[PDB]
């Protein structure tokens, strides 16, 4: 079966470092060890990078639209890939995880993530594969919007190539093995 996976993030070199865009760092990551060069995908408008990991087909794909259209795009994606919801992974900041910390599921909420809603929207399921990658909040009730549109402090971009290498490792753990055997290895702190 065909396999989607997308980097959630917002256009522009301006936004490239902040904690919502760690999904096209981890995409971009899985694009190097592929091999492979992200293209215009005319069809959906996203841009979108092709390979094989331990020789499984996979499409690699960042939106090229606002953090809130996300969904506009994934689903023209899906549809021209022929690509179920189920196959579909999508890597993602996560606001109610500590920093760094690395959790895989299936289904569940969107932890107040913008781009989240989007896809759940656009394909009118929540049953799609996640890489949640913790970034933390802001204490109390306050609203984080703002908080992940801001670069990451000095002390945690001295943790973040780590993270997104383990982020991508466990996204190629997905593919091989799916979500169970993925979730012993990657869930390790």
């Amino acid at each position: 079966e065909p396999l989607l996976v997308v980097g959630l993030g917002n256009p522009g070199a301006n936004y490239a470092r902040t904690r919502h865009n760690l999904g096209f760092v981890v995409a971009d990551l899985l694009a190097a060890r592929l091999g492979a060069k992200f293209k215009a995908h005319k069809r959906s408008g996203a841009e979108v990078a092709t390979g094989r990991s331990a020789g499984r087909s996979l499409v690699l794909a960042k939106p090229r639209c606002y953090m809130n259209e996300s969904g506009r795009q994934i689903g023209p994606l899906a549809k021209f890939y022929s690509v179920a919801p189920a196959n579909i992974i999508v890597i993602h900041d996560d606001l109610d995880l500590e920093f760094g910390r690395i959790r895989l599921k299936i289904g569940g909420g969107e932890g107040g993530h913008n781009g989240l809603r989007s896809v759940v929207a656009a394909l009118g399921t929540k049953d799609f594969q996640r890489v949640r990658i913790g970034i933390g909040r802001p204490p109390g009730r306050k609203d984080p919007a703002a908080f992940v549109l801001e670069n990451f402090t000095p002390a945690e971009r001295a943790e973040v190539p780590t993270i997104c290498e383990q982020a991508a490792d466990a996204t190629e753990l997905l593919i091989e093995q799916g979500m169970e055997p993925a979730q012993n290895r990657v869930h390790a702190w």
